[PDB]
């Protein structure tokens, strides 16, 4: 299992513009287009992202290209972020994925806000971190996904994703 398979399970794949769990226009594999309520603004953002007149729909290959760009951006963002870098650097390869997953979903700014959880992860206090991570809007709004990511942080294994 790897970061791509992980996020593919968490985000799914849709080739037409759709609304994510927060009601925002999105496409492909969790690629947020805009927080704006206008489907037209969304269509504009899509065409600009893809480089062609899509009219609201893309191909699987286009979807995978956006996905690759997004994962790369997330990793690079983490690596330049003063608060995230140290944490990421202290973790093993499996747990790196759980952190990238959160950043992919909430943005680095949002993740950088889990200060207490972040210190616990740095200290490798797994069970404590898991409890703290659960005390969040994130857990309450998307509990099944949050549980998968949290279990990953807690165990350092892919068990939460095996069988999906
Ligand atoms: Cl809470
Ligand atoms: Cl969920």
């Amino acid at each position: 299992m790897n970061i791509f398979e992980m996020l593919r399970i968490d985000e799914g794949l849709r080739l037409k513009i759709y609304k994510d769990t927060e009601g925002y226009y999105t496409i492909g594999i969790g690629h947020l287009l805009t927080k704006s309520p206008s489907l037209n603004a969304a269509k504009s953002e899509l065409d600009k992202a893809i480089g062609r007149n899509c009219n609201g729909v893309i191909t699987k290959d286009e979807a995978e290209k956006l996905f690759n760009q997004d994962v790369d951006a997330a990793v690079r963002g983490i690596l330049r972020n003063a608060k995230l870098k140290p944490v990421y650097a202290s973790l093993d390869a499996v747990r790196h994925c759980a952190l990238i997953n959160m950043v992919f979903q909430m943005g680095e700014t949002g993740v950088a806000g889990f200060t207490n959880s972040l210190r616990m992860l740095q200290q490798k206090r797994w069970d404590e971190a898991a409890v703290n991570l659960a005390k969040s809007r994130w857990y309450n709004q998307t509990p099944n996904r949050a549980k998968r990511v949290i279990t990953t942080f807690r165990t350092g294994t892919w068990d939460a994703y095996k069988n999906l």
